């Protein structure tokens, strides 16, 4: 509560900390007791647009742009010193604004200060090449240059988390960029913005647009000074965004959900396997691009491990972030736990199992937030909704397979493939099994483990290009070929 | 004549030459004379959804894709070898079916060549790299693995050539393939696919399409076992394109348009500058993707220039590509003479003068072919259509500019942005300006130098993504992050 | 005294000419299997290799070669890959003759060099720098790579085309001018590949082969000043002499030397697998091989049963004429290595260990009249001594047992050398474990001799300095210029006006 | 002012550091450090013996082996280097003129060192968890290929008087971001600035045996850190002559060498160049820290149709500079080095009239009052003179330049070229396109166009010829603490069966 008593409520463009163009507000709520927690302004096209010219204006003059790498690196180095100085109360205030628990966001703000440190260092590492050109008398060479202006666009599950994931190479390259989070969850991205200003970056080097996706959201994918939307969210949202970005042809760089299989062999470590299950299915009550929702089980122990995951999932405390013994917080919004209600009528109906879970607790100290029970679904098929479509609760499917290609067939018959994992001791099978899986990350014997050093972004429908890593500072760059002929001579191809 | 006794008249797919489905046909003309030169089959759009799950197919088999990159590449090299060997049917055969000059034709299959080549030596030299993990006693490492099945689409100017840039990569990687030519340019283009199969590829690694796009294209665009449309084309079926493939979340590699810059400056080699403005302007009648039709002169030397360049162009010697006096062959189609004639009525009627040209001619010997005069337009400005838009044909715009900023704010004030050049004896200027230029690819004292071994593509809505260079190659290929838990331990988040 | 030897030239190729050694001075070229003289050629003298060193640099410097497109240097490497594919039974036969080893090694080895040929001519265009993003406004910083210049390449007797093809394509692919020197006992199929490079066609002085003893020619291969890299494949005394001389001008090095590579068995190993590949990395080519696995270390609980079905393995091996197809070894290569081997044999037994089997010529009458040494296996042997630490370079492996995971690498690194190696085990994941820890280039994992164009190739400690192969192999033929300009120079004033 | 500076030595070490403890030498034994501008002593620090070397390597082994440093994650190395460069930083002031107290340069000239070396350090820091090798597409089915890049272990690094801490950066960082152990032995004569940072190293925290420090003669414990059998790596930053010592004794035991050499800087300028340009910066390249710079433009190579008119302003502007304390705002060139090294200089002077050069300006001592008692020495102009002599060919490092005539474009190619060196040179010329031929013409390591002195850490830096072997700084110095293994697993293992059974 003391947090925001000195947080800003407003948008942040061309370098002034600004209203709405209509004075219009939103309600922020905290989902543990759905309680309004601040207000900040609701955005309109109008400011869109002026934000995106502002970016453009400032892209061109400069004074970012053709700052040095080196320095430009200094300077988000200078951010993730600030995300590390504050850790505590950025924590703790994406803990009120997204629900989970407060540990869950210690780790985000340390993989944040990692990743401004990583693109900080990167930087002035590479500026092109130098082509053996195969005309002689030439000289060839290839320049790297910002792409331009770059709209960025986030969700609500891990707001600064996929935020710092766009800010940072966008900045370490010389771009000029347009952030809008999640209407919903405004919190830390707002307190990052001040923490840049305090940094200090050229007016409209940096903007801040706060409001609705379906009011602002056009104008950031479609308007023609935008030269790259980079997105994180919903499927059937980046396809909005791409036919849009299609008007002006605008480079896209799309990171959607997933179908995440987790695959678990008999000769798996029982216990460890077990473990990492639950932590791929109930982390953030599921609510995780990356969850592992699809548990594809060998026959000869899925019985057993039926059981031990059912009796772990009854023993999973609900509660307040902010308190120690939560093991798994509320989800969201009443919209979304609705969206996951929906989904329990929608298996039971297809024929599977609800066989424990699929309710909103009715226990005294939760009944006034937005809790949903871990669930555990059983006795369903690849042909079922249930089992294609994401969720995005607290809720996992369980399937059997009797053989290792059976095993890779179904995990790669989804129309995703952003993440899984495979779980057995024999490390050379897991192998095999990883390379013949359409997913962009694979992990062996473990999951959930991202970092700034490797590039993720999915296979098929979870998305188009990839963040993080160095291909994730490709995105915000664009190749020039300039060559020079050193002895020109006419060609006399045209009478004289 | 002789070529097209034994050249194919059909589709290919899945291994075997086929007719179209409903055994509809399209005849092929010569624009020399407007008279019909050989028939080939009109595909539907069931053939070529029977073209792409044979595609899938032979991807997932793993003939090609798990085939060694080395083998690959001696493959590609064998296709490389081919196009020499049939060097001069092929030459002639795209003269016949375009219309240019013969030489200019020998031209582009020493690039084909070239292009395979360079390809095929690329095929096995970067499988990923290995990553220093921030987690201990973990691996991290990112493969590279083929996108998976690919569909091409290429324009009529530059057939071959246009193929070769998108089948070299495809092959080199391990992707399966459906490409589709022109519909009134497919003798070449088959005629590779006939020299393809004999070099020896699995069932279903290679197919070929023939037939309208507005026939076929939305199935190869929008189809969902596509990973990824590499089309060279026009901006508005850019567009389309990339709205039909957000349908499946489908990657995309667009070649699209350019309104190309020829900058002149005063201390330029004048009568250098004067033959690579003609060469710009006219080479294939100006239908070049890279054309400079948007000639820049500086003031002080404006005069002289255009009088200079007039004169040259009242000489150009226009006739059949196969003979050796000709100069400047025919345009492609009466559509496209159309559109070209109805540019010249928009023009004058926003105020630009016809300085030379700007009508079909009526000499005897040229009165029944498809020929255009090529152009000069003087007295126009940056906010005219016909400096604006694409004619595609033999005509330049000259515009004034009295400084170096002038020069740079012109060359810009485009929605394109493929390639361009600057003329100056002082490389320092040129070098400059080269930096502050948002196109693809710079000539500094030339023009027209492209090669595989540099990337090309366009800034703006002149592309999305890269052809040739390695970058061309990554397009074919996507990236997986596999990380091994070496000492895996339970995480104990959850109750036991 | 066979075909192939009738059009064959008997001399050294410098600066475009085929010519004979300075003095007239000849050599004999033996075939191990009898003996026999099959063939003489030309003995040159340092005057001679001074001459090509000269033309090298002078063909260097007129840019013909240096200059010429990457693309195209990568044409003509791709003809010569091209060359050795055509001609590759003949140059297989060849090398069978002059070596000794079976024709199917020789076969592998063709097949090898075409693909070494044809990694390189594809590499050729890929690579000509980078672009930095300066830290100093208005500047423009590029780094450039050129070829080196002049390189001298000096290789063995065990795989003499082999160890050539790893020298000559990066060297051509670069630009770079060359002088090569064979072993002075194995020159036939490097006279061949020199005759098959000029078909191909390259600028006067852009290749030269030398012909001659090690003691008369090499110090000025190595010691000129206007050679600028040696890249040098040999033993290591040779080498470090080769490092010493080469410090007189400043001059780059690579070095490829020997090993004592160990394959470590344990006993979650595939045995049988372990066997074949003990064997084969024990034998090949009569164990006369930088990579051989001569130190093999078995885990204690199956070392009994280990060394017993390796003893009985290597009494059924069949030696005899590398031309026959039933021969599954050759001879050693020389009267004076052989010797070498046989004064080892002396040097173990005085220090305790035991030769299991093997150990002495065979006396079988078809194998009298050869250079053969017997298949050897030595046990009760340790780290402390001689037989073990020291390259035999002959058909001897020597046995260890180790108790646990650490004993195992502690002893395949207790060794001055860190070639290469291999770990046999079903437990990939402790393979893994182990072949991190061991400090050697190359490490195989459930697999013995497995080297290809597209890996580098070299060793640790004094196995080597530099690497063979890849992207690393190139660019030992490069060096890197740093041009940096100032688009808008200003003075500095920081003395008075 | 200075005070400051003799305050700096209070607090200072006079120790070794070896195995993660300041102590004495072996023997006790201690050297006098001198201030150049005055020649008095200053401080006084141990000097080590051959077996305190032996020891620093033998930690150096040990703590490489126990994997503390060289198993830590690249990331958490490169956080480390980072501190390393904070360090650097926050005592910028302090090192700076710690720095000027014992070489002599000027104040100015080492806070830019202070600058670099922050940025080196940072440099490093950033590119320490970029590349951990590559993934290779086997050309073998049923195989998976790839090459990792470890620490090659164990490393000496030997560095030079002229600048201490710039050339120990270069070295440290790329070391430390590796996770290799090193032992560092600064010249004899300026240790302090590597005392320093040693301290500030210890303060970031470091396993015991990753960085040691040896204080001592060259001549006494030089060969122990080149030819130990323990080293993995010798990086040498010095003379030819001992460049060469050093890579005979590192052939012992087959040791990898890292060689940063001397130089004969070329400075070419053409008629068309800026002429005022030209004339600054020549006068920057000869006399910066009073040309004992290893990029020094020793050698001007001057068109001949404007031979004499730059003759001419260059001399008057020689005559004009201020020679002085290091300390001093007015100073534009301070002291050299030692009298052995002064002596080292006038006997170069000897050589030139000798073999018929003429000394235009300078070529003595100065006796201004002010001036008697330290080293000083006249920045000096020499003319008349050919490639064929010594005063041309050979690397007086001092404040001495020479000037030669040059008519045609090939010309001034070739001359530039006549030298055993090659590491850095410059080309002034309006004309970028004929500049731009003249660069890659010259056998190089670095080639400025219209500027000189052009260095940092994005890019590599070395030399062509003699003027070395490696290179330092960029990508490619990183990699000299590298070294490739390839590991190749067969995932489906087949017997051979080529022997009998
Ligand atoms: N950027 C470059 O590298 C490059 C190179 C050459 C040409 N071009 C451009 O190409 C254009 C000329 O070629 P064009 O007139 O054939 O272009 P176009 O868009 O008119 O047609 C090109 C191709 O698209 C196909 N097509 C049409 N509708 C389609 C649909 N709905 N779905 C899929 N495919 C469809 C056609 O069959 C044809 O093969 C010009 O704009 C020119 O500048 C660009």
């Amino acid at each position: 509560m003391e947090l925001l008593k000195h947080l800003s409520q407003r948008q942040y463009i061309d370098g002034e900390w600004v209203e709405s163009a209509n004075k219009n507000t939103r309600d922020i709520i905290n989902p543990y007791n759905q309680e309004v927690i601040f207000t900040v302004s609701e955005g309109t096209k109008e400011d869109a647009e002026r934000a995106i010219l502002a970016a453009r204006r400032a892209f061109e003059s400069g004074e970012w742009s053709q700052e040095t790498a080196e320095t430009r690196g200094k300077k988000v180095r200078a951010i993730a010193d600030k995300i590390k100085e504050h850790r505590e109360a950025l924590a703790r205030l994406e803990t009120l604004d997204t629900g989970k628990t407060l540990e869950e966001s210690y780790a985000d703000m340390d993989d944040i200060h990692n990743v401004f440190m990583y693109f900080a260092g990167l930087a002035d590492k590479d500026g092109g090449e130098m082509i053996d050109s195969p005309i002689p008398d030439t000289e060839s060479k290839i320049v790297k240059e910002p792409v331009g202006v770059v709209t960025q666009i986030t969700p609500w599950n891990y707001p600064l988390l996929q935020a710092s994931w766009k800010i940072a190479p966008a900045l370490a390259t010389g771009c000029s960029l347009v952030m809008k989070p999640s209407e919903i969850t405004p919190l830390t991205t707002i307190r990052v913005f001040e923490l840049m200003e305090e940094v200090g970056f050229p007016k409209g080097t940096i903007n801040l647009i706060l409001g609705a996706g379906s009011e602002v959201g056009d104008v950031m994918s479609g308007h023609k000074e935008v030269d790259l939307v980079s997105f994180t969210g919903g499927i059937e949202t980046g396809k909005h965004i791409m036919k849009n970005a299609a008007n002006n042809v605008t480079n896209i760089a799309l990171e959607l959900g997933g179908k995440n299989p987790n695959i678990i062999f008999d000769d798996a470590d029982f216990e460890l396997a077990v473990d990492q299950a639950l932590n791929g299915g109930y982390f953030h009550a599921g609510q995780v691009c990356s969850a592992g929702s699809r548990i594809l089980v060998q026959n000869s122990i899925k019985d057993k491990f039926e059981q031990a995951l059912i009796d772990r999932v009854k023993k999973i405390k609900l509660g307040n972030g902010f308190d120690a013994d939560t093991e798994m917080g509320p989800v969201i919004s009443t919209e979304h736990r609705n969206k996951i209600e929906s989904y329990m009528d929608v298996a039971k109906a297809e024929g599977a199992t609800i066989a424990v879970g699929g309710k909103r607790p009715d226990r005294d100290d939760l009944k006034d937030g937005l809790f949903f029970e871990p669930t555990v679904i059983t006795n369903c098929d690849t042909s079922m909704r249930i089992v294609q479509e994401e969720v995005f609760g607290p809720v996992v499917t369980v399937e059997g397979f009797e053989t290792e290609q059976e095993a890779i067939q179904l995990a790669n018959d989804s129309i995703y493939g952003l993440a899984g994992a495979v779980f057995s001791k024999d490390i050379g099978k897991a192998q095999r099994v990883a390379n013949k899986l359409k997913l962009g990350t694979v992990w062996i014997n473990d999951f959930f483990m991202y970092f700034a050093q490797a590039p993720w972004g999915g296979y098929k429908q979870s998305g188009i290009g990839r963040e993080l890593g160095k291909e994730g500072l490709e995105e915000y760059l664009v190749s020039k070929h300039i060559l020079t002929n050193t002895n020109p001579q006419l060609v006399n191809w045209f009478s004289k």
